Formats: structure tokens, C-alpha cells, sequence
């Protein structure tokens, strides 16, 4: 079973970056072999919005998030956060990087 | 005294298309030699609004939109009406164009 | 066995449009219980390209763009063709839709 | 006279971020009784570069900016240096607040 990943993108501009943000780390993830989930967040609202047992099941939390979000569930995994600018334009390394990510 | 051209952008996916097609147009009709007053539509809301004194003065109106705009206040003037995708990757011919453009 | 939808999404502005588009088709084509491949072309290119097998086999072909691309490789299939706006914005009708399109 | 200011807008994002923030720094700057020139740098490149006099006659800088630039230009001016995301929706504060900010 390949190993799974869960993300929050969040850029309360509009909703580009969050959607741009989340499917460069989906492709990215599935180039490398992974499972991915990820939940979207603008202005407006919260899309598809991470489960309990994915975020306990996930070998890593990625956050690409221009604002604060609640990150009181992702305690006891290694969370990456990072922009969504970083997220968009280095996404290969970020994903890499995150399973070296410190333990929230 | 240059011409005026007053311009609607409206997208209604997020900000990005109605702000990108009115700083192109802006950035364009700069370049061109022309005074230019845009109102933008997009997920924030419909911002600064042409005047009817604006709309009065102007030589020509452009459009680039991707959703219905209320237009009846265009009658009488010379309206070029594109999509938004249009007037971002043809800025420099939709100013050239509208000047020959029917009257509404 | 679920039934097979395939898609492309291609805004020649940036990579937004396509990336949106393509996020809403793959979530709610899942919610509706089918299979879902999703070919994007943006600024960054084309990625996730379509394989002959995969239009083969699909029921469908949903081509979300706002560009001419050669539909020559969907002759014989249904193909539903909508601008990326309605896709984005219309997405669950467009889904239920494109089961009724004509045939290429 | 109106006092002026002068703003850079960054975000290596393609234009949208770019063009919102310099769009919504120009007409919140008007709105505020201020002259306003705006220098924008995104994937097609830096437009409507601040010229040397334009920064020596400018009461404050403000770079709204997701990237580091080179700020030896803005040496001996108030520089307020914040995201573009917050600029984009902060416009009236970060403008107001700019006046206070140190000298760089
Ligand atoms: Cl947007």
C-alpha cells in the first residue's frame, strides 16, 4: 500500500492559488507514488475538508496555507508548512521534504 | 486632450481572469496613448463602477467578460464585446479594434 | 464496474482556469460514483495526457476549454463541450449532461 | 500638491496576485487623495518600472512582495513591506500604516 499524504491548501485571494497550489501537489504526489488527499480552503469556504482517520492514516500533513487554519488536529504528525507560493513553484522538493518534517 | 475608454471585466470564477483583463487593458491603453476607467466584476464584488459621466465622455467601451453585465447603459456607444481570455492574450489588438467596433 | 469519464481542461491563461476546472470534474465526476481521467494544458503545458485506452474505454469525453484542440482522437465517442467558467461554476450538471452529448 | 507614493508588486505566481495587489494598492491610494505609480514584476516580467526621480519624490514605499527584491533602490525611504496577500486584502490599512513604517 503506497504510503499517504493529506494537504490544506488555504489563499484567501480568490481561489487560484488554492487550486493551483492543490493540484501541483497532487501530480507531484502521485509522480512519486503516493496517495493524496487534499482539502481547499478560500474566502468563502472549506472544500473537501480532511477526515479523522485520513489525517490518521497519513504518513505526512502538508500545508500550504496563506492564513491560519486549525492545525490542533495534526497533532502527533509531521506537518510541512510552507506558502502557497513555495508550494506552487517548488513542489517537487516539498514533497520530498516533508517526510523529514518535524512532529507537530 | 487623449481619448477615453472606459472597460467592464467580469469573471465569475475567483478574481484572477476580471483582474488580469483590466490591468492588461489598463496597462495597454496606457501604452496606446488613451485615458482608461475599468470596472471589474469577480467573486469579491463588482468595484468601481463606471460613471455615467465616464461612460458619456468615452469614445469606446470594451467588455471582457464571461458572464451577463448590464449593458443597456452602453447604448448609443461603440461597444467591443470579448471574453476574458481574449483580452488578456490579445490586449494590444482588442484597444485597436474597439475603435471600429458597432455602436450598441 | 463504474462507467469511465474522460476529460481535458485547457485555458490558455496562466494554468488556473485548467487546474480549477480540473479539481471540480474529478470531485464531483467521483461523487457521482464514476471513473475519472482528467488531461490538463496550461501555461506549464500539458500534463496527465489521455491514453488511446483510456478514450476507448471512457462513456464519455468532457472537454472543458476555452481554445480549438483537434478532437480528431474522440471521433466515435460522446463529447460534451463546455468553456472552462461553466465547468467550474456548473460542474454536477455538466457531469449529469455529458451522458446526453452527441456522438463526435 | 498630493503627496505620492510608490508601490512594487512581486508575487513569482504568473500575474494574477501581481496585477490584484497593484490594482487594488493604485485605486485605495487614489481613494486616499494620493498620487500612486506602481511597479509590477510577474511571469511576463517587470512593467512600469519606478524610475529614480519617482522614488526620490515619494513619501513612502510600499513593496507588496511574496519574493525578495533587490531594496537598495528604497534606501533613505519609509519602506512598508508586506505579502501581497495581505495588501490585496488589508488595502486601506497597509496604506494608512505605510506612513509610520521605518526607513530603510
Ligand atoms: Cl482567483
Amino acid at each position: 500500500k503506497a504510503e499517504k499524504i493529506v494537504a490544506v491548501t488555504a489563499c484567501p485571494v480568490g481561489v487560484a492559488h488554492t487550486y493551483i497550489a492543490a493540484k501541483k501537489i497532487e501530480n507531484e504526489a502521485k509522480k512519486q507514488g503516493y496517495s493524496i488527499r487534499v482539502e481547499t480552503q478560500g474566502s468563502i469556504g472549506i472544500e473537501n475538508a480532511l477526515t479523522e482517520e485520513e489525517i490518521k492514516n497519513a504518513s505526512v500533513v502538508i500545508l500550504a496555507v496563506d492564513k491560519d487554519i486549525d492545525e490542533k488536529r495534526f497533532e502527533g504528525k509531521r506537518v510541512y508548512k510552507v506558502s502557497t507560493v513555495k508550494a506552487i513553484n517548488n513542489t517537487e522538493n516539498i514533497i520530498k521534504e516533508s517526510f523529514n518534517a518535524p512532529v507537530f
